[PDB]
């Protein structure tokens, strides 16, 4: 596409997969979907009921002699929905008698009863699984912070919980051409968020700016404000963090194309304090201000400095 | 607050929520709820049950002339919570007819039917996630140990079943100033307590102080005596490891202000090895016993050193 | 073996293992399986009732006499797996009474309920616990990259969603001659793909090229397109990411013996751009073109290089 | 002790952690005594009702002239068992009376019931939790490898499967003494397995020599032949690997003391190759052979060898 990490999270015929999601569903959708099932067995075994009883409809409904045609379930009429849920639901009361010796097929309620559990087992298991929030900013920035020029993408959780001790990962994709003449179509650069100084593994109690120095080893360290604007790079930041309870790394990746970063400004101040209560403002979370930051490349500025110490 | 992560491990309208902390309670609160639930199905059942059998209740309650108003059940009007039991709990006893063939209403013994199952599965999945000691010294401490100027606090087990794998990190939290003037609030500098060389993993079988040297790279590099008084920076360490009898990850965290960082200090022995064992004694794992320490900051002291080369 | 570890991911009488693997079986065969379980369980107990009813099987069942050798049961001698069906299935519907005075032992009922129940519930979790991929590139390449030797070998993910956070680990086993004289016969040396810029935790989107730079410390340094057919070096490639939809970790063992390592071809684009318009082909992902790639020994190839530069 | 760690992997009043324990039992204990629950709860449930008998022991008990001292349940003698098994397995006949219309309290139904429910899901949970190798050298050995004196000591797994990512961990505890005059007793100093160069993580497909070199911050950098038995260094090894099939994590712990690390000893190869094919030999795996090396430290080694090439 024309930008290949979308800023949410994503990138940019099957009977199985369907029946996996479907435990994946609300807790009112679930129950609605139990009870239907149960619904359907029930009248289906009542439907073949009523068909057993096609050999003893009218022959001896009430007559009651030695023998009423072959009489099985000793129900009289097509309502016998009543015996189907008592043979499912194992509640069955005597006033159906449940078979006489006639030989009716027996089987049908064998099928009921491994029907029954095999469709509960069903729903327990779904029951099972079912019972059983990061923000970035709009516009990455450049800023020139302690004498270097850095990138700064700020990090936050939007609601007042935090999932501290969370671990950022930075890549640059961009095409390159080799010395050989090798074009690669996506190439994969690590950007350094601290990984070398163990500095990955961060606490977001607050909002805080992630930098990335612009180093000789840096993918930036050549980019300056004259052709950044050209250049096509793209970078992909994805964020790891164990929840707070049953930790677990949870995914939350943003991208940046050359239009969003922004030189010469930095991000403005998300915490005040006031009453010994810091002011967390996310209105002014993602916004930013202007800065006077050099437009020359971080190379040329290094070789500024090096002129300068002479 | 001005005390950013308490020293126990905090830092400092939804059904769904409520829920979720109702399968995380005590077992016999987990009981009581499963006993109650159960009450009030069958209470409601009985009495909604009581209401269909209304126009045949008094008409001929134990009258039976000519099986006339056929109650669609042989129930009397007191104590017919029978039936209600008999159809939740899957009894089903034939003392009391389940339903007569006069239709009535068959239907209330479906819903009692999928609201038991569905109770039933509801209360076997929350008791079914219901079955299914780390500690840091009250004071850190500033020593010279070793040659060089050096920062020590005690990580300790409480209980005598080891922590295998344990991992600690150190962030220094502490309002840095830029070059170019922009304020940080809450700037977070990580101090390496092992992580380069793998000691930052270690399996704690006893309490052992972990000690962070104070080099050029560290953050308290030129804290001298006088200096470590006037700044408020806040120290939180983190240790994550798992149970020696169990798999499981546990993480603590602990905070340190500058009030409880102490300086010309040690930490007095934990264990003392006689008598075919270490003879542990917590009491001093939180009491410290004072050293002579050179009052000049670590950037001074090898200042100091340089003179002595002169 | 002659080869060590196959393309695939593999390398080259007791109860518990196959009862542990019956679990882990198709839905239908778990299904197909359970239901005869419980058909077989149900004939036996109609089988035991038949003995149980041996002694009074004649003697009152033609008598019909009141209270004189009264059955266990009121059942007849044929057709008496309903009564098994109704004390297994918790039914007990009452047409045959559960015991009679006179009984003759009533003990198989108790029996029938514990196995009954034991059965449900070693089959419910059997069900729970089953209802709760890369390609390498065939032939690794060596290509001139960046003014270096390389060695290269694609990765691919063949399913449409994309493969995230992709951790790659190579092992070179060689049968290393120390110079004390002792013979290694599997000697495994680590294979540096990045570990130490942090590259190896990769993202692909597409099927991507890993490298590995041909440099002092790699174990290829020496190793010559002459000699390239003459060893027997194994490399053994790990790969384990995260899907998109899924955090699920995998392995994905691969193996490029001397022949397989191709000396003087790099991979085939599998992306094509189409105006922002990107394709994924498999089809093209195994097929590598050749360049003139310099046959000298990497190492050689260096010397040289340092002798020109003089 | 005198041995911190044992060899094998363990180092040298409550009612909730009783219940861990029978959760964690074998399948037949697990059977067994849920049996012998359910038994328990009949048996109990049974003697209640002969108790119930109190009231109407005989008056119409038997005879059944007129309704007076109509039983809660019509069993005429204190083998009424068949109720209690019939009322809380839920399999309700009819034969014997449910409940009458003149009963002293039916609540002993509805404790019944809630009994046996809480004991089914109690005996389902405990058999859900319980349904759902690395061996090492004995001792160390200490040998010239490459020119350069190394720790070797071989760690493997017994069983054939292929053991993944398998990291190793090496800890020496020894009470190091500090220039301060205060000795911690246990001083845990890392070893550099591989960590540095990525090289943990090897694979185990064959029994393998984990090689340890000696260099100046290797902790044993000045230790010597004759002079390792006076010393009192302890090695722990902690090995963390998992099974092919995303098999859980396996943590197997080893230690070795002074008189078990020796000098001048090589593992004899675990794998010979007979036939033209490498033969496996769990036997030979332990077996040790004295080989030629120097007996000088490895410091002084080193110096020496300065000494030689000035």
């Amino acid at each position: 596409i024309q930008r290949y990490v979308r800023k949410d999270g994503k990138c940019n015929r099957y009977l199985t997969d369907i029946f996996t999601t479907l435990v994946d569903l609300k807790w009112r959708f679930n129950l609605l979907i139990f009870v239907m099932v149960y619904t359907v067995t029930w009248l289906f075994f009542g439907m073949i009921w009523w068909l057993i009883a096609y050999i003893r409809g009218d022959m001896d409904h009430i007559e009651d002699p030695s023998w009423t045609p072959c009489v099985t379930n000793l129900n009289g009429f097509v309502s016998a929905f009543l015996f189907s849920i008592e043979t499912e639901t194992t509640i069955g009361y005597g006033y159906r008698v449940i078979t006489d010796k006639c030989p009716e097929g027996i089987i049908l309620l064998l099928i009921q009863s491994v029907l029954g559990s095999i469709v509960n087992a069903f729903m327990v298991g779904c029951m099972f699984v079912k019972i059983s929030t990061l923000v970035f900013s709009t516009h990455a920035v450049i800023s020139m912070r302690d004498g270097k020029l850095c990138l700064m993408f700020r990090v936050g959780d939007l609601r007042n919980s935090h999932i501290v001790e969370a671990s950022i990962r930075a890549k640059l994709i961009k095409s390159k051409q080799t010395s050989e003449g090798e074009f690669i179509p996506l190439n994969q650069t690590d950007i350094n968020v601290g990984y070398y100084t163990g500095d990955d593994r961060l606490f977001l109690v607050s909002p805080l700016i992630i930098s990335h120095e612009i180093n000789q080893q840096s993918p930036f360290w050549e980019i300056s404000k004259a052709q950044l604007p050209k250049e096509e790079l793209e970078i992909v930041v994805i964020l790891e963090g164990m929840v707070e309870a049953t930790g677990m790394t949870c995914q939350a990746r943003s991208s940046y194309i050359t239009s969003e970063i922004l030189w010469g400004y930095r991000f403005t101040p998300v915490l005040t304090l006031e009453d010994g209560f810091y002011e967390v403002d996310y209105n002014s979370f993602h916004e930013t201000y202007e800065t006077s930051t050099p437009s020359l490349s971080a190379k040329e500025l290094a070789e500024l400095a090096n002129r300068a110490e002479s």
